């Protein structure tokens, strides 16, 4: 867990993505762990050439417009500066694999390198990058992200914005840019990463959305890490950077941007993770097998799972089940009593009943991992099957835990239903810190309960669903 | 084996390759196999929009201009088509992997698509691609090869060159390509595969470069599939067509292009597999350890190894050693004799002692691998280490062996030499399809004739060399 | 030491030259300090012909062709001349003997001498010479430089480039090395030596790289020498042409030209040397041998040994080593643990085990001299060897230290680790400025740190590799 503060930005931005109406604007910072060297640093030369030191300026815009005045406006140099540093081969950072695996069509970047496109591209993602006015009249099809690199690409040097002149006459030369950022930010929620809001191209905009909506402004996110007392300074220093950035922070929200403080750059990957988990958990994976219902007789077992079903998808779960013989059914009876108050909606039901001859089961294996992968947390009840006329425990079931396992997917084996489900039970109460690392006291409380046969339907229904609720949440 | 021109072109254009002074010229011809649909099938909706057909035409620069003509000059729909066609995500042909596995520096496209540089990336090499003039000011460290994508890039449709208006206005926009490239013709030596020659720029700049150059233009090759009979065609009109490729291949050798006339495509992949194999085979790579040299005497087996040594070198081969201990210090006093006549090359003579002690022989096999994958020909001497005051059959060179063969090198262990290298021998003769196919009689007498005790230092090295040279040329 | 703009030149310059994309562009003031007399005083007699006075003139082109005016256009006169003159034998310089030892592939000259011909012959390197048009149409194999005369060759003075008409007939006759500079100067670092900037096809060729790439230009250097104050002149007409030559460096900017200004001609002989120096230290050969490693234990000493051969490699340097006994496999360890992070790069290792037996031990004195000729700086660990059971100092690595000394490379004994190391340290220490002339503070301290059995590993590394770096640096 995390701060309070942090708790609701990664419910609310969570909500935010889970509709599809989220982006993310990236500036630099987001690429300053994975091994580019500072910009400053490329500039040390490029100052020292011009009589100044880049570790004295801090407005490095004008640090560049001066170098490329005293020589006559040529870039020659920057350019092959930020060719050479920005395009090398470095390995992705987890933010942008996160990213990448988020369900966000829209990044906005300061960057000039390719790491949120490599990030797409190894996720199977197609992206369309846009650097150019005229690439926005195009749109690649099938697209799952568009990102709009706004200060231009690496392999595009000339057109980097660097300079004053640059920003001077971006108004103008890139307009359309201007436009749709507007566009986004009046119709998408933003989440900023890396920006330190020094960009006169987005203080612009910002000032414009502004003067355009007043009050009306959208909510946006920023992600601001707090300032960290330099060892050379002293507590009356640190005490004035901290209140001129908490000034700076009700100033961004003049723009209705709401920032969260974080102690460190690695709480940008925990919230990125956090987010990612509370989406890819939404989606429960129901497996099962049962002839005979262990205790419980047919009717109520059914009843059970019915119920259980119903609670699934009224607590806003997408169930996936691969309707095993005997439990199949009834959780999709569970599925239409719930939906049926109406159609089937796709994404809360998927169905995937398995091939039945000696052609389905060659490729039974990558249908029960394609499956699996569209969950995150996985569900087992029962485990039963008829081979000869007995009941013998399934093996189906042990397969998909160890597909859930290997995919890192949260496990729910309900004990009181016994047979494979009570075998998984007690393997995971065998290794539980390996299953369930860091486990609060309530977490342990709902897994021991969940193989207690003493309890009624909804008493084993309902810890369950908390359970996989504070799985999930 | 292939046809005598076609094995002349081979040798002539290794010989290029090894110098690093050629250049690949690629049309769209050979990004047509991996999965690209035609421009004609892309432009009959096009062809159909203004009233023609696209398969009634032949000239689509000229339709593409009608269509162009018929909507006021734009380019929307045909950017779109492109962009959507040509960016889609294909597995790369084997002859982009072949090509970006020789040493190449030098690329040339007419095609749109990014094949070439997935090609270079996945090689672990650095691209750098222009198709813009002012990327032609910008250089990346390091690179390996340089890709010109003179029509333009597929992510940039707007900048392809695909009707009449942009091939009447590249000599004004882009001629410093057209410059670039009249410097290549006239400093690299081409090969043109894929391409048919139907192009204006680049005829062009074919009939500058003639102008400049008389008959002292520098010689090029194509790679050109004969004609073939159609169902519907009948005989007189295939001899027609036939005649009309003759007289268009001697006017292509007007601007001293020589064409390889190729029965099918897949010779294209045939002849770079072999140029490959060429450049490959001349790397060595001599393994073997020895404290008891079997029938043969120690001086006479050190003898033996600096002849064998100075013969490798004499014969244009760059030896890789391990310094095996017994083997090592004869095989650079042959590389010594050979050269001292001076300074040793880091290319003739690659020297990798292994590190001795505990930490070195953790990363040995590491070592072990990368020394061999300089390497496309394996030979192994002996194969005796002392262990307990016994000469015992060495580990190594069996480990050798076997990263030989998992990197799909030449092996030619000498059985003559004993100990591993003739359980080695044995183990090859036993499954000799297995890693000699479609091996010719004078091959398996070579082979035969490794393991013979009654032949002398020369003529066991004459042997050795013998089946080296035909593994190699 | 040099001004900081020569050091962030000489810098910057190095970088390009390492990475073999640096051209050298050299006119006729680079051969005036070799012995040939001044084209002015060649004219002298041809000035006097035509009643004119080359003292008076500055514009010697318009002399020539008015010469040639009022001999209906002959030039034998003038071919007479500059074949007498330009084609005696002349002492190389040693500005050419450091540009022919520097790894600079292309030469732009506009000077008719072959002293850089000759100074590459000298240097046991290839150069293919071009002054004709057809010439551009052949290689030479395994070149090491390519040297453009283009203004054309001694030995061929009707072509050589001396008169208005040929300056006219220039851009239509010699179009193809046009192209070919236009080329070279987009995608190749040129440095402007004895070169005054006030050739009419210079500035032609400058003006339309200008024209073709705006801001966009490729950063060049020139070396410029600052003007004097002649005896006759005032100290007004001093003041104005300084002021005269600030703006014509300014207005080279204009073409991305940044000049250096020396105070005099040799200061051109001090910055090649600089660079020279530069690129050849940037290889250090690691010398040593040890069986007992004097005070400190043989597993702390492997670690030191491994540590430093891993701070040599992550400080860009290439390591060259005899593998000696007890040092050898170390070096290699911290070379493989600094490069697998991976194939070991020819450059970064090259390991020269010394050959075994007495054929070995024959040939072992120029092994040794080959490899020590690969350096720059020498780095001496050790040296104690077993003969009869007793430690005694090695006999090798003061042959390696000898070599190194008659190489003038850079020596660094580090006493710390004793016995020959011990013994080279106190004969450095015995004549300091023999072996470091001009030496400063930082590095006598860091000399004599090195000799201190107090530091612990990382201090001994570090005061290692900082007394390295200030000797590359
Ligand atoms: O241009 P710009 O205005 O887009 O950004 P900037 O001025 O270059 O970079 C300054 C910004 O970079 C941000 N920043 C620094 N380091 C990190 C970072 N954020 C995340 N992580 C993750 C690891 N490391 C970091 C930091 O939040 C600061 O606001
Ligand atoms: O002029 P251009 O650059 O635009 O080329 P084009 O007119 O589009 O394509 C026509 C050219 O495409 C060539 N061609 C057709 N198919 C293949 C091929 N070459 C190799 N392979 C390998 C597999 N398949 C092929 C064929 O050699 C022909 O010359
Ligand atoms: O024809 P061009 O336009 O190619 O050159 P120019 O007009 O003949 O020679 C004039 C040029 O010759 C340059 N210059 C004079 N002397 C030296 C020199 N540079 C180096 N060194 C080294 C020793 N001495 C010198 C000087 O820098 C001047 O720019
Ligand atoms: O019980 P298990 O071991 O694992 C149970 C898991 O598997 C999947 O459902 C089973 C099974 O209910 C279904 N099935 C239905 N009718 C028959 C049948 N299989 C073989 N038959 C032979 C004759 N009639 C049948 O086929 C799936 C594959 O078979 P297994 O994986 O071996 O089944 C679910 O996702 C369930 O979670
Ligand atoms: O003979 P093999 O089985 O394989 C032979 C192949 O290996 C490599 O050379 C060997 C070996 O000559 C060398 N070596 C030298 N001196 C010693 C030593 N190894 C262990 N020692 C213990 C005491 N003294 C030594 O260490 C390499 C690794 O050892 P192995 O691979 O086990 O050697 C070549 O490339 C050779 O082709
Ligand atoms: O120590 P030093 O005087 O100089 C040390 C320098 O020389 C070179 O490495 C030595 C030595 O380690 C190596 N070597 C290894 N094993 C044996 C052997 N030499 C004779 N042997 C007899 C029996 N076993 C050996 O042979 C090189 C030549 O011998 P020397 O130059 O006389 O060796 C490095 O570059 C080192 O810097």
């Amino acid at each position: 867990k995390m701060n309070p503060i942090v708790e609701l930005f990664i419910k609310d931005f969570t909500k935010e993505v889970m509709e599809e109406n989220a982006a993310i604007f990236a500036g630099a910072g987001l690429s300053m762990s994975v091994g580019y060297v500072s910009w400053a640093k490329l500039l040390e030369p490029i100052a020292q050439e011009i009589g100044l030191d880049v570790n004295k300026e801090n407005d490095l815009v004008s640090l560049a417009q001066y170098y490329c005045n005293e020589n006559q406006g040529n870039r020659g140099r920057i350019n092959q500066i930020i060719l050479d540093e920005f395009s090398r081969k470095v390995d992705l950072t987890e933010n942008h694999k996160i990213l990448a695996r988020l369900p966000i069509h829209t990044y906005w970047t300061t960057a000039y390198d390719r790491l949120i496109e490599k990030a797409l591209e190894e996720e199977n993602k197609i992206a369309d990058v846009k650097y150019t006015v005229k690439q926005l009249a195009t749109t690649k099809v099938k697209r799952d992200a568009v990102v709009y690199k706004m200060h231009g690409d690496v392999e595009h040097p000339s057109e980097a914005v660097l300079i004053k002149d640059d920003y001077e006459k971006y108004s103008i030369k890139m307009d359309p840019y201007i436009k749709a950022l507007s566009g986004d930010l009046v119709s998408k929620t933003f989440l900023f990463v890396g920006f330190s809001f020094t960009d006169p191209n987005l203080d612009y905009i910002l000032s414009r959305v502004r003067s355009a909506y007043e009050r009306d402004q959208r909510r946006h996110y920023c992600l601001i890490k707090k300032e960290e007392r330099r060892p050379d300074e002293l507590e009356a220093d640190f005490e004035y950077r901290v209140r001129k950035q908490e000034l700076f922070i009700s100033d961004l929200s003049r723009f209705n941007i709401k920032t969260i403080v974080l102690n460190n750059y690695n709480e940008i990957t925990e919230i990125l993770q956090r987010i990612e988990n509370n989406i890819k958990t939404k989606t429960v994976f129901l497996s099962g097998s049962a002839v005979e219902y262990n205790h419980w007789e047919t009717e109520h077992a059914e009843q059970f799972i019915h119920q259980l079903s119903k609670e699934l998808i009224r607590k806003d779960f997408n169930i996936v089940s691969g309707f095993g013989l005997g439990v199949g059914s009834f959780v999709i009876n569970g599925v239409l009593e719930e939906l049926y108050m109406g159609t089937i909606d796709d994404d809360r039901l998927i169905l995937r009943p398995f091939p039945q001859g000696k052609k389905g089961e060659e490729q039974w294996d990558k249908y029960r991992r394609d499956m699996i992968t569209r969950t995150g947390v996985s569900i087992f009840l029962y485990g039963n099957k008829i081979d000869k006329g007995q009941v013998v425990k399934a093996k189906g079931v042990q397969s998909e835990f160890n597909i859930s396992f290997e995919q890192n997917n949260y496990v729910v084996p309900v004990g009181a239903t016994g047979y494979i489900a009570k075998d998984l039970w007690n393997k995971v109460n065998e290794e539980f810190e390996t299953y369930y690392p860091g486990a609060d006291a309530r977490m342990k409380k709902l897994f021991g309960e969940l193989n207690n046969e003493a309890l009624s339907i909804e008493e084993l229904i309902n810890t369950i669903i908390e359970f996989v609720e504070i799985l999930s949440n």
